[PDB]
């Protein structure tokens, strides 16, 4: 019998209305506009993955995060991380990507006491003042373009709760799109053989696209990884968050 | 073709997810520091629920605790995670010797970070220097028990969400304290299927208030599975017990 399995699922369907109360969307258009976009799709109801975002005056902080699992355990992580993340931005601001790493993983040593509960993240202080961006990863690059060049700074290869973090500080150019990307877009299995889309068809993509108004952008990947994975299941959790400088 | 592997994948996710929604209570503290002065009675409706519970040791006392968050099954396990979160920022924020400061800040807290929001929380300060200690509650009640009388120390009739103020009381020996959720108390059963009640969880709290808090936990499970009978779960449960001399 499957009633069972459409309790489940009103039960699901009514955790993601929790799970979507805890990311920026509101924020996140009222400020950025058009020069941000969004694509978050978990693979179930409720997934592992999310995004922070933190308007300033002067600028404001962006990130991603692929918390351990995905379901319901990794929807879990996602609001122990959320007030992780909340808390750190607090005790050292919101314009230190590496020092807010840093105070996430400790926030999430102290209320997580054989399980795994390590977590990448990405996070960029974009700073519109003094035209510079700083960024910090665990497990998780920037990718920058112009529509010519495609640059990646990449993340530490240590997951946060296992590392010490740097920031990365680059100028920040007008005419440039940044994109946050947990790996499960770059994940995906389809095409051909079954591979996942990878590196290369991604940067590619970005490269293609990274001139275009951001609305124009997020719908093209959306088609580009629905064509791609055809009929193959999702893999992971999806999310892309895109922003854009001048 | 009835693709059952799919309920075989989100038990196992649901028990996976029980570990992590375990790893947030404070068992390991509870034990280590009071040893056989507590008890708990931790029992989800489903595999995760929405009711948990705080301990927070000082030199000169303890914070004692019990959450019921506005659901139960993953939505619940969801709003305890949140819950946890807000209530270390509210003990960092205003100490953890002032339970209805507490409260107001993990309110505040929850505002900030989130749909049916609102719970339920019994919070005391037990403070060993001035052999006294301070309650305030959002729907849960604090009982105190020495084996002949019941004491009720009743909690705002208002869910944290909605619209607190502490009740300080002595410390006197021989007397065990009971803070549970709801869930025990609505466990229906019985001759009419009726929740078990008030009056019925305070004759019980007397009945056992005596005996070592290991062998209380016992005999409260034995006195529901023996009212509930046939009856499922109706709701998760929680009891957190402590003692002073
Ligand atoms: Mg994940
Ligand atoms: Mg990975
Ligand atoms: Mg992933
Ligand atoms: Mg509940
Ligand atoms: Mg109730
Ligand atoms: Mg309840």
């Amino acid at each position: 019998m499957a009633a069972a399995q459409k309790k489940i699922g009103d039960s699901l369907d009514y955790a993601s209305l929790i799970q979507r109360a805890i990311l920026p969307d509101r924020q996140l258009s009222a400020t950025l506009g058009e020069h941000h976009f969004i694509l978050w799709k978990p693979r179930d109801v409720v997934g592992g993955d999310f995004y922070v975002y933190r308007e300033q005056a002067d600028g404001y902080l962006i990130g991603v995060v692929d918390c351990a699992g995905h379901g319901v355990p990794g929807a879990l992580m996602t609001m122990l991380a959320r007030a992780a993340i909340d808390h750190a931005i607090e005790a050292v601001g919101s314009r230190d990507p590496a020092a807010i790493l840093g105070e996430t993983d400790q926030a999430m040593r102290s209320m997580l006491s054989a399980l795994a509960t390590n977590m990448d993240a990405g996070l960029v202080w974009v700073d519109r003042r003094r035209r510079q961006l700083a960024f910090a990863g665990a497990k998780i690059s920037l990718y920058a373009s112009d529509g010519e060049e495609v640059q990646e700074l990449k993340g530490a290869r240590r997951a946060i709760g296992d590392g010490d973090y740097r920031n990365i500080e680059v100028p920040l150019a007008p005419g440039w799109t940044f994109y946050l990307s947990t790996d499960g877009f770059l994940d995906q299995a389809g095409g051909e053989h079954g591979f996942g889309f990878g590196s290369r068809r991604f940067a590619d993509m970005l490269r293609d696209h990274a001139r275009q108004p951001l609305p124009e952008q997020a719908e093209a990947f959306v088609a580009t990884l629905a064509e791609y994975q055809g009929e193959h299941p999702q893999r992971d959790d999806i999310t892309i968050l895109s922003f854009r400088f001048d």
